[PDB]
């Protein structure tokens, strides 16, 4: 019924045959681009642009319960597998897709204000320098938001 963003792993260099399909299968998804900003080693907040994957073999697909977890998606060639817990794909938190959303619709300059409401853990991640690590702070992150709480 209801839909949820998940977040499906792929062979980074093969990116346009693993687009190509999903846009034949008619999936909404999205493979964001690198933020304008990261936070420095001396730690201040810089600005650079360099047209890369904000997570580097990761996509965001929104889909229903059958199709996540049917193997249509994950037969594609260069799929991997979709971000799980004991086999269970993990949609991605409502706040985490509402900044990567607005930061799809929107141009760099308002993307790139401060804006309220982030999580600060998840912009903190979005400031990360190197797209590697960056990724596994990431899948670490909504990991943890799925799989634990604090009061």
């Amino acid at each position: 019924g209801p839909m949820e963003w998940y977040v499906l792993q792929f062979t980074t260099t093969r990116f346009a045959a693993v687009f190509a399909h999903l846009e034949r299968l008619n999936f909404s998804y999205f493979c964001p681009m690198e933020t304008e900003r990261y936070r420095r080693p001396d730690k201040i907040i810089s600005y650079r642009e360099r047209r890369l994957p904000l997570f580097p073999g990761y996509l965001f697909i929104q889909a229903d319960f059958e199709e996540v977890h049917s193997t249509t998606i994950t037969a594609i060639p260069y799929v991997q597998r979709f971000i799980s817990f004991g086999g269970e794909p993990l949609p991605v938190p409502e706040d985490v897709m509402a900044e990567l959303l607005y930061r799809q619709s929107h141009t760099t300059a308002q993307a790139n204000l401060l804006r309220k409401s982030i999580p600060h853990d998840f912009a903190e991640i979005l400031l990360m320098d190197n797209p590697q690590q960056r990724s596994m702070a990431f899948i670490h992150y909504i990991t943890e938001r799925s799989l634990t709480h604090k009061m």
